[PDB]
């Protein structure tokens, strides 16, 4: 303790260290770093006084000594930026799979050691701070993000804009102390509705609270008043009011109801139970990762050492290595036949050794998919033995055993899963006869990234292409005049003067602007000069700013006043010292902002009906085409856009200085549209193509290969190199150039020139969207599939001169569809020749040695071909294992075969992994595999979908040690996941839940969420069901919900999960994930329980929680 109070102050003051930037463009610079300790943040900026970056300490995952980060590795050949590893350390922090990294370099060794021990103590202390102190640091954090820290107070409009940033909409000056009391009074006021039968500020005593924990919460220990007293003081952590008998204010009780100290999840179950770790390994569910090296999708994402660290530190116990021959005798790890980056086998092994047992004592299994040559396999084996040492399992635990060893017997051991040689042989036995080629990226002629021209904006975008022996699958696309005070020309006469006075008047009255607030415009009367307007005593004042180009140098001046070299210098001067105009003395104060910059934008039409907008946008064959139209009522607009081949509209309202869309508020139409070019507005669609007349006239015209054009007029050749033709003639093989002249073939003459405005280009059908209602759902691209080409019906030609700034282009055409063609670009000449050659070959078709040194390391986890007939017999070997891609496993976890699979899994390991078509790294449902006793159910840990949320829920029992004992009831001969009658007299469970409110729900975009909660039980099919509440309007900070009691009945509570998902109902009646919590049903507490909420990666959201009334029968 005393050491910690001395250590915090040290880092409070801070240090200077150079910072290696994750962005590729940026190069290392120095800043200065400190810990606020009242917000528990790390801050840094330029010099000793500013703020330029921040890190929440509650988000820190790992503080890592050394220079091991990709930020450091970017400059590791640059002699200027090759530091010494002792001088460095890395903070890995965040709430997604890919952590953020602060990669810092301090000179002394002991600055690093102090920071590591400092941040480490704070890291733990912040994570376990009791809820009032966490709420305290949150309020501090919101306050220090506005005009506070300078005048110590904040505006009532700066307070409005802050509450909307934390999901609260006020229907219509203060310091931090009044700010906190405001928040406290607001949360209690908003949710005083809740049924809460056990219930201004009133006081509840030590007696009252103890009575609560016993009659309503089932906390039997609370018959001891002293424990209840130590509980309340453990909540408040107020040193004051501790000598006196503890109490809760009435709003303090409601905050306790929402807090993690009141979680429905019994934290006693976060501990490992060693008593349950004595069955054979086959009896356990084992946390398992698929292609662990990958950070994103299966085709182009980066392989990272950090993913092994992250997965291991999430409690995963089975990880995967795809090993290929590497450049220097040492294997690289990457996903074969794809563009995922390569990492080295030695760096992977040191990462595994480093992090294997940080999160758990229990054994790690390395599943190795091996394509290496024998020699490099041999270096693998030598490296395993040398680096892992006695960590490596290298001989059986028990040579007389008839079952796998227990997790306890394998603690701190790492096991190797690899093909094992037949004893005395040099090939592995391969009794696997599946020439059903899977049709994935593993079994294809060529895979790669190629570029397709957008027909609306004519940019090139990347797409995943896969050529099989019959088809090509291509995917969806992958991965002074600027001055606020210068309003330019507002009109030609009195209208311009009236426009300035309206802008200035409205801005001043609406915002309570100060005197001196001003704008500048081009003079309506004195050509070349400007007029200045500023507010003084509720009246507008106008002043001429003269402009003279005598002596060839710009001279600007107000009448009878000083001379300046630019408009900007004049305005900047008079913002500091007063001007004298209309005989007043005034200083120039606030620039009035322009509210009408949308008027000159491509996407804006002052006069457009809804039908006209639909007609324009239906001509754009891509989603995300859009415009804004003014409407017939004042202060009213609409956005019109294309999504899924349909047209949508939504109203935009101007209210003074802001604009409103749904409940999302913006400064202006321009800032609105600018926001939805960067963030999605409908589903995943951003606004991409602004439609006006010019954009419509330019759609599709990228055609280059045997293009026909229709003659609009008769043309008689005025020269010998010129084409003669009649109106409506079809001119073929047209070479298109700018300058108004094209080349083409007509009436016997070849490649003769004609005026390009005398013809229209024939539509290229390839520019239209492919009909996706009958696309193969299981092509090698999975759900990323956009279009299929039937290769023998195509032909391909290189265009040597390239196209449109792409140098390497070929053209896919179909002889039997005139005018159809795709220009397809590659990144290199070699990549171009390889595609053309392999595609043409496909068109003209109408039709494993293993190194002993490595085989020796496979003790258990020995892959064999799956032998269904060996199950239940003396032939079955507990050391052998088999593997099932998702679709094969689906054939053994159904009503017919599931019991057989359960019998296999009691003795032997089975591994499940996703189907290769899931190129998007999505995940299959793990529960059907688990409920038949499969142990190694490999999911993509990088993907934040429901299967990974179930995985982390399941392994939450045991604190993510990664091994959960399967319940004995389902290692019974009788158990049948598709027949609840085999459960015999296993007692069921009835859960009744009322969702009372929520606090601190996260935002999804700029608006205010309208949240509902879906409550789900997941388990056997006979137990799985969903229910949901209504949604409430415009409140994510403290909503409450109508009375709507839910009932669930669970015949098998030993395999059942309770799941809460908070969704928003958005402005389009779409449902969007906001937060979730999933729990095994066995560890549920009853009464009025908080549901602490997590994000889609299962990482704890700050303060976000539900309050529920949950009652479970039969009573404990």
């Amino acid at each position: 303790q005393a050491e910690v109070l001395h250590l915090c102050r040290s880092l409070e003051v801070g240090t200077v260290m150079t910072l290696f930037y994750s962005k590729k463009s940026q190069r290392p610079e120095r800043k200065t770093f400190q810990v606020k300790l009242e917000t528990r943040q790390i801050t840094w900026s330029r010099g000793a006084d500013k703020i330029e970056g921040s890190i929440d300490i509650r988000e820190i995952k790992e503080i890592r000594p050394g220079k091991t980060s990709r930020d450091f590795d970017r400059y590791q050949e640059d002699p200027a930026f090759r530091p010494d590893q002792s001088h460095c350390f890395v903070i890995l922090y965040g709430m997604e799979f890919r952590l953020k990294t602060l990669s810092l370099q301090a000179t002394s060794e002991d600055e690093v050691n102090m920071w590591i021990k400092g941040l480490t103590w704070l890291m733990e202390d912040t994570l376990q701070a009791a809820t009032p102190l966490q709420i305290e640091r949150w309020l501090r954090k919101q306050f220090y993000s506005v005009d506070r820290n300078r005048e110590d107070r904040i505006s009532a409009k700066d307070l409005k804009n802050m509450l909307s940033q934390v999901n609260y909409r006020v229907p219509n000056d203060i310091t931090y102390g009044q700010f906190a009391q405001l928040y406290r009074s607001l949360m209690y006021s908003a949710q005083k509705t809740m049924d809460l039968p056990f219930l201004e500020l009133c006081q509840v005593s030590l007696s009252e609270f103890q009575q609560f924990l016993l009659e309503y919460q089932g906390e039997l220990w609370a018959v001891d008043r002293l424990q209840v007293q130590e509980f309340m003081l453990s909540f408040l952590r107020d040193p004051l009011r501790e000598i006196e008998e503890p109490y809760f204010f009435l709003d303090e009780l409601v905050t306790f109801l929402f807090s993690k100290e009141n979680s429905v999840w019994n934290s006693q179950l976060d501990a490992v139970c060693p008593e349950t770790m004595n069955n054979p390994l086959s009896h356990y569910w084992i946390s398992s990762s698929h292609n662990t090296y990958l950070t994103g999708d299966q085709f182009f994402s980066e392989s990272s050492l950090e993913a092994y660290a992250r997965c291991l530190r999430m409690g995963c116990r089975c990880i995967e290595l795809d090993c290929w021959d590497g450049p220097d005798g040492m294997p690289v790890i990457y996903h074969g036949h794809t563009l995922t980056t390569k990492i080295k086998f030695s760096d992977v092994l040191h990462t595994i050794k480093e992090h294997a047992f940080v999160a758990s004592e229990y054994p790690v299994i390395l599943s190795i998919e091996d394509h290496c040559s024998i020699a490099q396999q041999r270096n693998m084996a030598q490296h395993f033995r040398k680096v892992l040492g006695d960590t490596l399992l290298t001989k059986p635990v028990d040579i007389a055993a008839d079952g796998l060893p227990s997790p306890n017997q394998l603690k701190r051991k790492i096991l190797i899963k690899h093909k094992k040689l037949a004893e005395g042989s040099a090939y592995e036995e391969v009794p696997t006869s599946v020439m059903y080629s899977e049709n994935d990226i593993s079994n294809s002629i060529k895979n790669g990234i190629l570029y397709l021209e957008d027909p609306v904006n004519h940019e090139w975008y990347p797409h995943y292409f896969v050529l099989t022996s019959s088809k090509i699958y291509y995917s969806e696309e992958t991965s002074h005049s600027s001055e606020k005070w210068f309003h330019g020309k507002l009109g030609a006469g009195r209208d311009g003067r009236h426009i300035a006075e309206r802008l200035l008047t409205e801005y001043c009255i609406e915002t309570g602007a100060p005197d001196g607030s001003f704008l500048v415009r081009e003079s309506e009367t004195f050509v070349g000069d400007y007029t200045l307007s500023f507010w003084r005593n509720g009246k507008v004042q106008h002043c001429r700013i003269h402009s003279r180009q005598d002596a060839g140098t710009p001279k600007f001046f107000l009448t009878d006043n000083l001379v300046f070299d630019s408009l900007y210098d004049l305005i900047t001067h008079y913002q500091q010292v007063p001007l004298r105009c209309n005989e007043f003395e005034m200083r120039l104060s606030e620039p009035v902002p322009q509210t009408n910059a949308h008027e000159s934008k491509e996407w804006y039409h002052a006069s457009l009906t809804r039908a006209q907008a639909e007609h324009m946008l239906m001509r754009v064959p891509r989603d995300g085409a859009f415009l804004v139209r003014k409407r017939n009522e004042p202060n009213s607009y609409a956005i019109s856009f294309r999504a899924e081949g349909k047209i949508k509209h939504c109203r935009v309202q101007q209210e003074g200085q802001t604009v409103m869309l749904g409940n999302s508020e913006f400064d202006s139409l321009v800032d609105l549209i600018s926001y939805y070019e960067k963030h999605p507005l409908y589903r995943k669609m951003k606004l991409r193509y602004p439609i006006n007349e010019e954009a419509l006239e330019k759609i599709g015209s990228g055609s280059t290969f045997k293009c026909a054009v229709k003659a609009l007029f008769d043309y008689k050749a005025q020269r010998e190199d010129e084409l003669t033709f009649t109106k409506s003639a079809i001119i073929q093989n047209v070479e298109k150039q700018d300058g108004g002249w094209w080349r083409g073939d007509y009436g016997g003459k070849k490649q003769l020139w004609f005026p390009s405005n005398y013809v229209e280009e024939m539509i290229n059908p390839a520019i239209l969207e492919p009909e996706r209602e009958h696309l193969d759902e299981n092509s090698p691209l999975g759900d990323l599939l956009r279009g299929v080409l039937d290769v023998p019906a195509c032909q391909i030609a290189i265009r040597p001169e390239g196209k449109n700034n792409r140098l390497f282009v070929f053209s896919i055409s179909m002889p039997s569809v005139a005018q159809w063609s795709l220009d397809v670009a590659a990144d290199s000449q070699e990549e171009l020749q390889d595609w053309v050659k392999k595609i043409r070959e496909v068109a003209q078709t109408a039709d494993k040695k293993i190194a002993l040194e490595l085989s020796e390391l496979v003790v258990y986890c020995r892959p064999v071909p799956f032998d269904e007939e060996k199950i239940g017999t003396e032939r079955a070997c507990y050391r052998d294992m088999s593997s099932f891609p998702e679709t094969k496993a689906e054939k053994y976890v159904n009503k017919a075969k599931g019991k057989k699979f359960l019998q296999y899994n009691r003795l032997q390991l089975s591994r499940i992994y996703p189907k290769g078509q899931r190129l998007d790294s999505s995940n299959y449902d793990p529960l059907p595999m688990w409920i038949c006793g499969s142990q190694l159910v490999a999911l993509n840990f990088q993907t934040p979908d429901k299967p990974m949320q179930m995985n982390q829920a399941l392994f939450m029992a045991g604190g993510h040690c990664g091994y959960v004992l399967q319940p004995s009831t389902m290692r019974d001969e009788a158990f049948d996941p598709f027949d609840k009658s085999s459960l015999r007299g296993l007692e069921p469970c009835v859960i009744c839940i009322e969702v009372l409110g929520a606090r601190h729900l996260p935002k999804n975009g700029r608006g205010i969420v309208c949240p509902f909660v879906e409550i789900e039980v997941a388990g056997a099919e006979y137990d799985s069901t969903k229910q949901k509440t209504e949604f409430v309007v415009d409140n994510g900070l403290n909503p409450v919900w109508p009375a709507k009691p839910f009932h669930f009945q669970i015949s098998n509570p030993e395999f059942a999960f309770l799941r809460f998902v908070v969704y928003e109902e958005d402005m389009f009646s779409d449902q969007n994930f906001l937060a979730q919590a999933t729990f095994p049903v066995k560890g549920l507490k009853t009464g009025y329980r908080a549901v602490p909420l997590k994000n889609n990666y299962s990482e704890d959201l700050e303060l976000a929680s539900l309050l529920i009334k949950i009652d479970i029968f039969p009573a404990k």
